[PDB]
């Protein structure tokens, strides 16, 4: 099942004419990985274009951010032009206008993925942080954080890169099996996620879970150490890989012992910039688009972690039953933005109220 990415466009900072901004191309919930993405000013492609390195979500579906240094000009028109499979033509889009931590890791494999792209990649989070990063052309696994490079031994990088060089080539042998097994040809996607939560009372959670073509696989039950499977192709795997009881058991007490000690661990390497919380500034503006059309947008950016709440309530009683929201996009520099629009009544006002939530921190901006 293929998923058309979506594409988000927009700046770092609120863009005034005349100040250097970022632009952002926020690529994300797509399926399969093979994208291409440009930045253009006036049509015309862009030569200096930064990107995140491929991120994976927990649905299995992909994301990215393409960002480039500019300065917005009232002329200037600048846009995000995206390729992919679901899109048989490229698709421009014009830029208009805490307490609970995981850690988890990722594998990908591509069959022949006819690309500069690898075959197999493994990345690790904590929180949305890129903490380590493996890949089939390095065959090397590196540290994506420099707080993770100054607390980890040599030593500690050669040992992970033996486990993630076999774990390559199983991954490869396991994707044909699928592809036999289903008899499909060309390109396919394996993958992989592990991961635990602990939440801040001291709870801990843990999952790990097997996608093929970005659909649900094989679903790990530490609790009854089994794995269910959503065909009989992946009862076939399961049958193989529930033979080794040893193996299942190490599963529950790496998601549920050493994966929480590695994360706590992490959390200290990488406390000021993993605990960190940046208070989100808000700003009301008023916008009147068509004659007799007013609306009223709340717009909170700079602020981390990403979790945030945002409302209007009319009158200050309850809440609007109309709001629009915007997504929680990341800025670029480590903090998030967000906003939420509602339609200004015509009537005489009920002098709205705006509520933001981060943190324990409560703003209410009452115009
Ligand atoms: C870097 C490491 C990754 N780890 C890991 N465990 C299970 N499945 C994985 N898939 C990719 N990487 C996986 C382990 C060992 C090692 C680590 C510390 O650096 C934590 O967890």
């Amino acid at each position: 099942i293929q998923r058309t990415p979506k594409i988000q466009v927009y700046s770092r900072h609120p863009a005034e004419n005349g100040k250097s901004n970022f632009l952002n191309c926020y690529v994300s919930g797509f399926h399969p990985s093979d994208i291409e993405v440009d930045l253009l000013k006036n049509g015309e492609r862009i030569e200096k274009v930064e990107h995140s390195d491929l991120s994976f979500s927990k649905d299995w579906s992909f994301y990215l951010l393409y960002y480039t240094e500019f300065t917005p000009t009232e002329k200037d028109e600048y846009a995000c032009r995206v390729n992919h499979v679901t899109l048989s033509q490229p698709k421009i889009v014009k830029w208009d206008r805490e307490r609970t931590h995981s850690l988890r890791y990722f594998r990908l494999g591509v069959s022949d993925p006819i690309h500069g792209v690898p075959e197999f990649i493994s990345v690790g989070y904590v929180d949305s942080h890129p903490i380590t990063t493996y890949d089939s052309v390095t065959r090397q696994k590196e540290p994506r954080a420099p707080w993770m490079a100054e607390n980890l031994a040599p030593d500690h990088w050669e040992r992970y890169t033996q486990l993630l060089r076999g774990w390559q080539q199983m991954f490869k042998v396991e994707l044909k099996r699928l592809q036999r097994h289903y008899n499909h040809s060309g390109s396919h996607t394996y993958q992989r996620m592990i991961g635990c939560e602990l939440l801040e009372d001291g709870s801990t959670t843990g999952f790990l879970q097997y996608a093929y073509d970005g659909q649900d696989f094989l679903i790990f039950n530490k609790d009854t150490l089994s794995w269910l499977a959503v065909d009989n192709v992946a009862h076939t795997i399961k049958q193989a890989w529930e033979a080794n009881q040893h193996e299942l058991l190490y599963q529950k007490n790496w998601l549920e012992e050493e994966c929480i000690a590695w994360l706590k661990r992490f959390l200290e390497y990488g406390k000021d910039t993993l605990q960190r919380t940046e208070p989100p500034l808000v700003r009301v503006n008023r916008k009147e688009t068509f004659p007799g059309v007013t609306a009223l947008f709340c717009k909170a950016h700079g602020f981390y972690p990403p979790e945030i709440y945002m409302t209007w309530m009319k009158n200050g009683e309850e809440i609007v039953q109309e709001i629009d929201y915007g997504d929680i996009l990341p800025s670029g520099d480590g903090t998030y933005q967000a906003w939420a629009s509602i339609e200004l009544d015509p009537q005489s006002s009920n002098l709205y109220s705006c509520h933001v939530e981060h943190c324990g921190v409560h703003m209410v901006l009452q115009v």
